[PDB]
């Protein structure tokens, strides 16, 4: 084992351009160091408020991305083009980091190493594929135990539960991965004393955050998903009003130029899964905002090379 390792238990920067190329060559981190790493974050995340709340100062900014759901490669294209996560170049990600993909335990091992690394400046926020049951289904716990063991997963499923649901910044955007609510009258203050730590309810605000979609008709749909609903422009404008803020980002489902704008503005989609599954031609993109002018500039970019490891292969 000539692998990465951790300078005294404990993540750096080069420990993980260290992973990273590691990774780049298909090779595996050790166990005890994916052990430590994920303990660590366990105990990072677990302090923090399911709502995260944070600053741009004037000239700042930040950069926030989708679903990245195991495509790897594609992720570290992400850095490539916009630059390592630092103090000065934050990152939020905003869910589905596993399933689907074929390197998820690439992914999720460089974000949480990340998260390590850069605790104010680099975020993670929860998806609907954090959750054991997705993982059960779409590729997440094969790939784990074929990688690792059992008890890896269940490690990284303690690991999820902690995760945030949600990221307001500077009381004008919020952030979170699915979207608004079934039910009216939902607030920041609300969202803050969710109990996270679970596998997600049936239904109840947890569920919205992780699961709903936006519609174009005003009004409430059931969601073509089973679980959760579609809110419409009228939903989105009246949880605005309540709470003082301009608009929402969110994830969740593709896109064919990675981002769409609804809601007159209102509610964003960023999604950064490129060419998602090696299927969809998407394109995909991030966002950046910055402190003095929050509205988003969308940046696009398309999918490179990966190795031969088909889609789902481990599921
Ligand atoms: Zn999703
Ligand atoms: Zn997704």
């Amino acid at each position: 084992y000539s692998g990465p390792k951790l300078e005294d238990g404990k993540v750096t920067i080069s420990f993980m351009k260290e992973l990273m190329q590691w990774y780049k060559d298909q090779k595996k981190l050790h166990r005890k160091c994916a052990y430590q790493i994920l303990v660590q974050v366990k105990e990072v995340l677990s302090k923090l408020s399911t709502l995260v709340e944070t600053t741009l100062k004037e000239t700042e900014k930040i950069t926030v991305c989708g679903d990245t759901h195991g495509q790897f490669y594609d992720l570290l294209n992400i850095f490539e083009l916009n630059g390592l996560p630092s103090e000065t170049n934050p990152y939020i990600f905003n869910g589905d980091f596993v399933d689907r993909g074929s390197f998820s335990v690439e992914v999720i091992l460089t974000l949480f190493g990340f998260k390590l690394l850069y605790p104010d400046h680099f975020h993670l926020l929860r998806g609907n594929h954090e959750t054991d049951n997705m993982n059960q289904i779409y590729g997440f716990e094969g790939e784990v135990k074929a990688k690792y063991t059992a008890q890896m997963y269940e490690l990284f499923s303690e690991v999820f539960e902690w995760l945030p649901l949600a990221q307001c910044i500077n009381g004008k955007v919020l952030i979170m991965h699915g979207g608004l609510f079934s039910e009216d009258g939902v607030t920041l203050d609300d969202i803050r004393k969710i109990e996270r730590n679970r596998q997600p309810p049936d239904s109840g605000p947890m569920c919205d955050l992780l699961w709903s979609d936006p519609q174009p008709q005003n009004g409430r749909s059931i969601s073509k998903r089973g679980v959760s609903c579609q809110f419409g422009p009228d939903v989105t404008k009246a949880f605005l009003e309540e709470n003082n803020l301009d608009y929402i980002i969110r994830s969740h489902e593709v896109k064919a130029e990675g981002y769409e704008v609804a809601h007159g503005g209102r509610c964003v989609t960023v999604f950064s899964a490129p060419n998602y599954c090696d299927q969809m031609g998407n394109k995909a993109s991030y966002i950046h905002l910055q402190g003095s002018d929050l509205r988003p500039q969308f940046h696009q970019f398309t999918a490179v090379p990966h190795p031969n490891v088909k889609p789902m292969a481990y599921a």
